[PDB]
This record gives structure tokens, C-alpha cells and sequence, in this order.
């Protein structure tokens, strides 16, 4: 059983997809805090140009506002709204 | 407004589609050139449920693909490469 050239190569083609991202990663100012989940699900450029003077760059993004925990360990928790970059096209372009 | 639970439960620890560079499961085969030069794999991603553990498969297998195989100064064909994937994971603790 094996995966056909063209499909690979159709799959794996730069373009947004799903992509587990760390929070304090995107927010490294809220170091007192812990958030949870600590990552969310946001959509990303990611895949190949297949071509070494290519990148797969966003061509079009906009924001996510997700329901996040924040906890201060031993002390309390709160569920407040946190906004996050998402792409929402991609291409391949010129480095 | 993305709710809580359903972020929480989309992030946790599982396998996901990951696009990951050839070069990276072949590190051996840096004298080669791949098109594509990536594949879509199922790879253990998102968080556990704190910093003290890490989210590791629990089941894995092959899968295996055609990959046009590239030396400039030999030739080209597209041959069969395996790739590892993860079919199940868990968060267990860090080892350090």
C-alpha cells in the first residue's frame, strides 16, 4: 500500500492547516501565568514550495478569539477571552 | 468566541496532520534533492495538561510514499520512502 506521487505532492503543498500552537509562546509577557489548554488550534501556513528560493508565506490572516483559563498556581483561576493570529491564505513566494 | 471546552478538548494531546520536511526523517540523505520535499504525516501534537509532561506516541507505524529521489549529478527516479506515524499518544512525564 503506498501513497501515489501526486497525492503526496498535492498534500503537502503550502497552505494553511490546522497547527498546535503554544500560548506564553504567542504571549511571553504573561509569564506569571499559566494558561490552560496551554496551546491552542490555530490555522498556519505550513507545507513545501519545492523550490530552495521559495517560502510558504501567509497572503491573507485575520484574528480567533478562544475562551482561555488562566491560573495562578495555588492561588485562583479565571476563564477570560484571548485573541490569536490565524492565516487564512498562503503562498509560495520569493525569499 | 471559541468555547472553553471545545478548545480545551481540540488541543489536548493527539495525533495530528504534520508537515514535516523530508530532511528531517532522512538527515542521512542531505547529498539528495526531494520533491516534494515535505509529507503530511500523523504526528503526536498539542499539550498536556501541565509543563511536567509531554504528549509521546503510544502506537506507531509505517506508512510509505513515492518520492521523486534527486541527485543533480546522477539522475532521478521516484522511488518508495517510509515514514513513521503516530497512531495513538498520552501525556507522561518528562524524563529531567
Amino acid at each position: 500500500e503506498v501513497v501515489k506521487f501526486m497525492d503526496v505532492y498535492q498534500r503537502s503543498y503550502c497552505h494553511p492547516i490546522e497547527t498546535l500552537v503554544d500560548i506564553f509562546q504567542e504571549y511571553p509577557d504573561e509569564i506569571e501565568y499559566i494558561f490552560k489548554p496551554s496551546c491552542v488550534p490555530l490555522m498556519r501556513c505550513g507545507g513545501c514550495c519545492n523550490d530552495e528560493g521559495l517560502e510558504c508565506v501567509p497572503t491573507e490572516e485575520s484574528n480567533i478569539t478562544m475562551q482561555i483559563m488562566r491560573i495562578k498556581p495555588h492561588q485562583g483561576q479565571h476563564i477570560g477571552e484571548m485573541s490569536f493570529l490565524q492565516h487564512n491564505k498562503c503562498e509560495c513566494r520569493p525569499k
